[PDB]
């Protein structure tokens, strides 16, 4: 559509300022939920493909150009010829920003000098200061609602670079060459494209700070000497100190960081381990053992991760009170060197000093990590794009309209650097519409056979006349995101008829009666709508309908059948390829006899080109109940108020900090004016009194924001531990419904990401949003306590903020879920592409694709643009407040200036002055707090779900409970869900003492349900007494514990061999040692190069499949239960190992009472006796020559079925 043309098109430069042409998205996005179809166009010079074109002339120009003066070429050379008059305008605007940030003392200075000299009756002075007023607001102004708009403008420059680099990286990535797409993988450029690029998004930010840092910082020392001489070093000094420092800091940082990802991996495999075979450890009663283990690798983790949180609330606290310790020591310098302190040269000196803390602790330190982030980015792309790329299709010759085909001296080598030749002898030609059959097994050379049509191995000199059009079908059929109208078509026009006429005789109804939409069914991510039989249809009706010449068709007629292979053989492979080229391997055997002539070649060694003649014969909102219940699993509420009074007391006293220099500087002034205009003698203002003062409330300020910090990281850090115990010990006790209803991944999810968020993000998140919270409470108060009628203006400010907030959010997320969805569409095409690049460049669509990238890339950049454009629409709105509310102050300064003094006004200034940034980060820091307590609401979710049975009781039964081993139903009813389906009717069964029995029912249906109904694990709506003990009395523990079965597919948990033998050590070694020496295991695991204690793979991926069921048989020896279960259903089980394990289990268990389920009927036909069971109904009990005479039993059915003798 002509969706709505970009109004920053149409808008003026007050609305752009403004951001205005804004407004009518945000009223949509209150009125009703936000879509693609809501979205904005990309302008038009910023379409993928222009910027794309660009870059692409400007790195071409430098590749040249290196290549003429012989050296290797650079692409930060092309990024800054191309970017580097773009962005030296923009920094026009952060050299005047700066300039602003540094003259904005200076005239609060002379605001404060007015009311040092106070004269009620001079009115020239009252009209000079207001408009020193007047030029402080303007200043004000500048930086508040001019500056979002030279901030778009950056972050649009660094989108640009972003999206022009990544359609660089896809037209290269395109172009690549068969050893060079070896030498990488798709998942390392997909990589490239993912993480690798964002970084652009990111230096851009801070580049121009590269230079303003190191500048403003100067200009500001010297505005500082001109205030208060060589005292201002000292205070550059401690700047100067926390640059290293924390710098330092931080690598350490980095380090523990490095440690906690080990134990956290290792708990996370272990989660998997425990998530994944659940089933197993609950069928097992190994619960006690994971539960320990993990309970030990969370200690590890946790005390790592309190280690780094407390470093990093140290960090925290630093950057906090830097400010203090700054003022502090440069005022202290300043007093003890001879002068005397006055209220504007201290504030002017607290202002400045600020800022250049600001900015030389934030954004030059960001500028440098960017940077040399952006600098490492820009080298790997770099070293990618000069990845040699495939031999350039040159032109055709003339080609008029022959048949000269010959192959001579074929040179086909799939890896060069190897000295054994991949083909030697391939010669033969190909004539119109023959049908050349060619054979190898497991792709036994049929790719040097396929690309012999010029594809990935072509002769290095020399060209061989192929002539026509080449439609490839590769072994694995692709299909690329968007509608079957895009596969079908693929820049072929609609035909209409031969569209309708192949789809009807070949019959492509299933797609319409599997698909509910049809042929316009828009293809799901990665195609899992449709199956590999579609995608292997669409590909050959994809060749057909493009009704190219040359056919390479890598065993399309594996996923057909042969019916519908030999359909197209008819239709398009005889009739359409009646004169076109149809290279086509084939297997199976059938198509081998069905063609006319044969191929079939070894090692480049041609086997035979004769026909059969030959022989041959072969989100929402989080209420306060989240908040409370993340709390009180931290600490008592005793402790939570103790945490707000230090968190008040270090506020107070970081403010009365400053007030406490306001009120020397009041006293100094009385002081002044006592010893000039009234007594002669030049008193003193006593130096111990309030130097002690002044060091006592910054060491306060210190010591109460170190505590502070330490408190709530240690709160937050043990409510996580709490919590993450909490959910893992209710987890362990769900049923096995919870874990068949909710997928292995959402489980994992909640244990990974959850708990990575409460243990690393969140707390810090809620730190600083405390804290800057804090500080912005602290101007407000300070300003009202100076003003009072200040409080007057301040609630309609405030009470526009929050609704400004809502009208914000409402939209906000929906824009940031919008740019989430609209991400993964690029990358999924570039793998799309990387798989099927053969096809690809076989029909020469590098344009088309080219062009469904552009299109993926731009619906991205709409995204990504309001993403931009709405943050700095919130972001101007939040800084016309925090102006205003200078402006109020300053004004309200002069106003009532009759009932206030130069220390008061100094004060409340010089915090409004701050008020700005601090209210901005605390926004942005309470919405992230916000947007993260989902995982914190989720992880509450785990923590109370539904638990089974407790594993023990208070009330045990006899330790030798199974000393008879009868066990017996008694009208039992399984129920999964109660008023659900029926598994269970009237269940009854009698097994008599010591007895080995089997069932067998209809593929699983009632089969498993009995080991669930015995095992309890499901909870059997049904009343047993097994040896005359009603089944809930006996834990579940203690249930499952003397419960021995051998699951279909045995499962093995990494630790040592020892361990998984026997987890609990419950056995002597030497049990152990001779129990497996009978099953002569002891010497397979003895040769195990780490013998007894060898590190296990992941869950034995080496272990063979039999060494499996070896390891669950030896498990079920050293349980020595009374009862066994056998639930061998299996199918690809290895032969030699069951009949190996069935005389095992024959000769070691043999009277104790199995319990054996199976669909191999001559695995129960060996048992004494057969109970057959189908559909909760007891169908045989009887004599097994009463079975074998009777029709209607089902036993004799199945054996007439199968055709099985005795
Ligand atoms: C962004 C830029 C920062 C620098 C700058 O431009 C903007 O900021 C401006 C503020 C100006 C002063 C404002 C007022 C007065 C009072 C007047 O006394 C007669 C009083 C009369 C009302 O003014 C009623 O009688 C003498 C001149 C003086 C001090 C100005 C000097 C020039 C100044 C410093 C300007 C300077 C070039
Ligand atoms: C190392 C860091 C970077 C650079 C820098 O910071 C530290 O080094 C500082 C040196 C400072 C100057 C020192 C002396 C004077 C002379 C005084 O007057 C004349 C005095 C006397 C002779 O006549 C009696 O009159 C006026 C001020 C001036 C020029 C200083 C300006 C600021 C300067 C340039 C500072 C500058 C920002
Ligand atoms: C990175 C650094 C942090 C702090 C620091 O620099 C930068 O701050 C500086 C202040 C310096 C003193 C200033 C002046 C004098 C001159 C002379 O005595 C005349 C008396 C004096 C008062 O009457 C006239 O100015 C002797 C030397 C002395 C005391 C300096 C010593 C070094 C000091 C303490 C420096 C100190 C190391
Ligand atoms: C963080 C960084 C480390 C610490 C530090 O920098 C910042 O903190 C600064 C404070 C400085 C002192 C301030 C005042 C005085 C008084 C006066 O003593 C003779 C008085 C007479 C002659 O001047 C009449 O004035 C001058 C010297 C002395 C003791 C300073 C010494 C250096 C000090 C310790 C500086 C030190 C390097
Ligand atoms: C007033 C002047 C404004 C400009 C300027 O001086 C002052 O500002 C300086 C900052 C410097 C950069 C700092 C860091 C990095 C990152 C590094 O990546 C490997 C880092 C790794 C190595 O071990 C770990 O440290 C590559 C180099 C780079 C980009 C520097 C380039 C030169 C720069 C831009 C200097 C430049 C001359
Ligand atoms: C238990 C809690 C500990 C913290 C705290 O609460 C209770 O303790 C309170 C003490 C209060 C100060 C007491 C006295 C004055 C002096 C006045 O100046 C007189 C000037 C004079 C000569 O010029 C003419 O009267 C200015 C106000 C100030 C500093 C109070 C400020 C608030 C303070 C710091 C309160 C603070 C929040
Ligand atoms: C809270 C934490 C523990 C201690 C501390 O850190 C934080 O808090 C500060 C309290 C300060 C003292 C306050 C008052 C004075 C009185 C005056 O001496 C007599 C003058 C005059 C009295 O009436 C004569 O009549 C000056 C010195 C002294 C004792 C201060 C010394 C430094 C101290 C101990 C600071 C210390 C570092
Ligand atoms: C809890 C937090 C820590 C402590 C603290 O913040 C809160 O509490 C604040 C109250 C302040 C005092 C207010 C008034 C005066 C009177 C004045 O005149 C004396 C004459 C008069 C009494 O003797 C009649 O004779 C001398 C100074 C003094 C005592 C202030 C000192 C600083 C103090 C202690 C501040 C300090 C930072
Ligand atoms: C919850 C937290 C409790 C502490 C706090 O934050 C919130 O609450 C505020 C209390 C404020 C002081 C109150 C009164 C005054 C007196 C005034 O002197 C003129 C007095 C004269 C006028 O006619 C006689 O009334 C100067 C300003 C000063 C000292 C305030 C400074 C900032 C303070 C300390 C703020 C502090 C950070
Ligand atoms: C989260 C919170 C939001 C706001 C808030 O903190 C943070 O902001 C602080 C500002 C404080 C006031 C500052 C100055 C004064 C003037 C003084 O003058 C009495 C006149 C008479 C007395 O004898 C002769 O002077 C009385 C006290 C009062 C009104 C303070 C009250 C507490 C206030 C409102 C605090 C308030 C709780
Ligand atoms: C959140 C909490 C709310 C309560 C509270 O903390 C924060 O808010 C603070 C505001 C402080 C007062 C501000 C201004 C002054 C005026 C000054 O001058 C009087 C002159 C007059 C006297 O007679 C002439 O006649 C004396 C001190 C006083 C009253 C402060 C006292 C402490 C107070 C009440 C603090 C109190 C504990
Ligand atoms: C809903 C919001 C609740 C908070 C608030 O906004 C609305 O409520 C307002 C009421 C205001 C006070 C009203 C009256 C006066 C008297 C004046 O003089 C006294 C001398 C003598 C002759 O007037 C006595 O009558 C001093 C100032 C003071 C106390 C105001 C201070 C600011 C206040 C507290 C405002 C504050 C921001
Ligand atoms: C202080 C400075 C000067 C003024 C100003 O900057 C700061 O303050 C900002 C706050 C903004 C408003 C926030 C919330 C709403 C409510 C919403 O109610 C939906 C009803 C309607 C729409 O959907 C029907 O559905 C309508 C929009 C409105 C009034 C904003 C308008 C622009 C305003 C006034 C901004 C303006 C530029
Ligand atoms: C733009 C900036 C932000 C807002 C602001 O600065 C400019 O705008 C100023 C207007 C001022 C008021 C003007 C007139 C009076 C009347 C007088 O008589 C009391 C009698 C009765 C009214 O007749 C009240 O009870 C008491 C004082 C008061 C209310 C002023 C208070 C401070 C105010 C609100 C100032 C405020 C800080
Ligand atoms: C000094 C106040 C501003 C700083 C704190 C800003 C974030 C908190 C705002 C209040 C809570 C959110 C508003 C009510 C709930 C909602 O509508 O989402």
């Amino acid at each position: 559509q002509e969706v709505k043309p970009n109004p920053l098109q149409d808008a003026n430069l007050c609305s752009r300022v403004f951001f205005w042409w804004l407004n009518p998205l945000f009223k949509i996005g209150h009125k009703r939920r936000l879509e693609e179809d809501d979205m904005y166009s990309v302008l038009p010079e910023d379409r993928s493909q222009h910027l794309g074109e660009e870059l692409q002339g400007f790195w071409d120009k430098e590749v040249l150009r290196a290549e003429n003066d012989a050296q290797k070429p650079s692409l930060t050379r092309a990024i800054i010829k191309c970017y580097w008059k773009s962005y030296l305008v923009l920094g026009i605007f952060t050299l005047i920003e700066e300039s602003a940030k540094v003259i904005q003392p200076i005239f609060l200075g002379k605001i404060i000098n007015y009311f040092e000299n106070y004269d009620p009756m001079d009115s020239v002075a009252l009209n000079t200061a207001y408009a020193y007023a007047t030029v402080l607001t303007f200043c004000t102004l500048i930086l508040a609602i001019l500056h979002h708009l030279y901030f778009y403008h950056v972050q649009c420059a660094g989108m640009r670079l972003r999206v022009a680099m990544c359609h660089m990286i896809y037209r290269k990535a395109l172009r690549l060459s068969n050893m060079a797409m070896g030498k990488t993988t798709t998942g390392q450029i997909v990589n490239l494209l993912s993480n690798d690029v964002n970084k652009f998004d990111q230096v851009t930010v801070f580049l121009h700070f590269l230079w303003a840092g190191p500048l403003q910082a100067i200009a500001v020392t010297a505005l500082l000497w001109m205030e208060i001489g060589i005292s201002c070093l000292a205070g550059m000094a401690v700047l100067i100190i926390l640059l290293p420092l924390q710098s330092c800091f931080g690598k350490l940082f980095s380090s523990l960081r490095s440690k906690t990802a080990t134990f956290t991996d290792a708990r996370i495999r272990t989660m998997n381990e425990v998530i994944t075979g659940i089933r197993i450890i609950k069928m097992y009663a190994w619960e006690k053992s994971f539960s320990n283990l993990i309970t030990n690798l969370r200690k590890k983790e946790i005390s790592k991760i309190l280690r780094s949180s407390c470093l990093r609330g140290m960090n925290l606290a630093s950057f906090f009170s830097a400010s203090k310790i700054i003022v502090f020591v440069t005022f202290t310098t300043y007093v003890l060197l001879g002068s005397v302190i006055t209220a504007s040269r201290v504030f002017v000196a607290v202002t400045l000093y600020g800022a250049v803390r600001l900015t030389v602790t934030l954004f030059f330190p960001s500028a440098i990590e960017r940077v040399s982030e952006a600098i490492v980015s820009i080298r790997r792309i770099q070293t990618f794009l000069l990845l040699d790329e495939i031999s350039q299709r040159n032109r055709q010759l003339p080609s008029d309209g022959k048949k000269m085909v010959h192959v001579q001296d074929f040179t086909a080598f799939w890896d060069k650097a190897s000295e054994t030749p991949t083909l030697q002898g391939l010669s033969f030609t190909v004539r119109p519409g023959e049908l050349l059959a060619v054979v190898g097994p497991v792709g036994a050379g049929k790719s040097s056979l396929l690309s012999a049509v010029l594809g990935e191995l072509a002769p290095s000199h020399g060209l061989v006349s192929v002539h026509g059009r080449i439609a490839y079908v590769s072994q694995q059929p692709w299909v690329f995101s968007g509608t079957l109208r895009s596969n079908i078509l693929f820049g072929k026009k609609y035909e209409k008829e031969r569209y309708e006429k192949v789809i009807k005789a070949c019959a492509l109804k299933k797609d319409l009666q599997l698909l509910e939409d049809g042929d316009l069914t828009v293809i799901g991510d990665r195609g899992t709508t449709l199956s590999g039989g579609q995608k292997a249809r669409v590909n050959l009706a994809r060749a057909v309908y493009q009704d190219a010449d040359i056919y390479l068709l890598d065993d399309p007629l594996s996923a057909v059948d042969a019916e519908v292979s030999r359909h197209l053989f008819e239709l398009c492979i005889c009739q359409i390829l009646h004169e076109k080229i149809t290279i086509l391997v084939t297997h199976q055997l059938q198509y081998l006899k069905a063609a006319s002539q044969i191929l079939i070649l070894k090692d480049g060694k041609m086997v035979q080109k004769g026909t059969y003649t030959e022989f041959l014969k072969s989100e929402g909102k989080v209420g306060f109940q989240a908040y409370k219940n993340y709390f009180r699993a931290g600490a008592h509420w005793i402790v939570f108020i103790f945490l707000i009074l230090l968190n008040t007391a270090a506020q107070v006293a970081y403010v009365l900090q400053d007030w406490w220099l306001s009120y020397w500087a009041n006293k100094q002034s009385m002081l002044n004016v006592t010893v000039n205009g009234g007594g002669n003698v030049t008193e003193k203002l006593d130096l111990n009194w309030y130097l002690g003062i002044y060091s006592g409330l910054t060491v306060a300020t210190v010591l109460f924001g170190i505590a502070r910090s330490l408190l709530v990281f240690y709160v937050l850090v043990n409510s996580s531990q709490t919590l993450h115990n909490k959910m893992f010990e209710s987890i362990l006790k769900a049923p096995v419904l919870f874990f068949d209803r909710n997928p292995i991944g959402r489980i994992l999810n909640r244990f990974s990401k959850d708990i990575g968020h409460l243990d690393d993000l969140l707390p810090l998140t809620f730190l600083d949003f405390i804290q800057t919270l804090l500080q912005v409470v602290g101007v407000v108060s300070v300003a009202v306590a100076v003003i009072p009628w200040i409080a007057i203006p301040l609630v309609p400010l405030g009470i526009i903020f929050i609704f400004l907030r809502r009208y914000f959010l409402e939209t906000s997320r929906d824009v940031k879920r919008l740019e989430s969805t609209t991400r993964s569409p690029v990358f999924s095409h570039l793998s799309s592409s990387l798989q099927g690049l053969w096809t690809i460049r076989a029909y020469k669509a590098e344009e088309r694709c080219q062009e469904l990238f552009d299109a993926h890339q731009d619906l991205h950049s709409e995204a990504w643009f309001l993403f931009l454009t709405t943050s700095r629409w919130f972001a101007v709105r939040l800084d016309a407040i925090c102006a205003m509310f200078v402006i109020i102050v300053a004004f309200g300064s002069l106003i009532l200036a009759k009932t206030l003094d130069a220390g008061q006004v100094g004060l409340a200034l010089s915090y409004a002055l701050t008020l700005m940034g601090m209210f901005q980060w605390c926004v942005r820091q309470s919405a992230e707090v916000e947007n993260m307590m989902i995982s914190v609401e989720r992880v509450i979710e785990y923590t109370d779900l539904e638990k089974e049975a407790p594993w023990e009781y208070q009330k045990r039964p006899p330790p030798a409970w199974p000393h008879e081993g009868v066990i017996i139903f008694d009208n039992v009813n399984f129920m999964y869900s109660p008023g659900g389906p029926l598994v269970l009717k009237h269940l009854t069964a009698l097994i008599k003492s010591q007895e080995k029995v089997g069932i067998v029912g209809r593929t699983g249906a009632g089969k498993s349900s009995l080991i669930s109904a015995l095992f309890r694990l499901s909870e059997p709506e049904g009343k047993i007494w097994i040896d005359k003990i009603l089944t809930t009395e006996i834990g579940l523990h203690d249930l499952r514990k003397k419960m021995s079965i051998i699951p279909q597919e045995p499962v093995l948990f990494t630790g040592t061999m020892r361990k998984n033998l026997d987890p609990f050590n419950e056995h002597t070694d030497e049990e152990l040692w001779n129990a497996l020496q009978e099953v002569q295991l002891k010497e397979t695991i003895e040769d195990l190069p780490g013998k007894m204690d060898t590190e296990l793979a992941e869950s034995g991926s080496n272990f063979s499949v039999g060494q499996r069921q070896l390891v669950c048989l030896a498990r079920a020896i050293l349980r020595k239960n009374q009862i066994l279960i056998i639930d061998e259903a299996t199918a690809n089980v290895d032969p030699r190992t069951d009949e190996l394990i069935q005389k095992k289990i024959r000769e070691k268990f043999a009277h104790c009472t199995v319990l054996t389920i199976a669909h191999r009927l001559n695995t129960i036909i060996d048992s004494d006796k057969i109970m057959v069971l189908d559909s909760g109904r007891l169908k045989e009990y009887d004599e097994p020559y009463v079975l074998l005479q009777n029709k209607e039993s089902l036993f004799y059915k199945m054996v007439q079925q199968l055709g099985k003798a005795e």
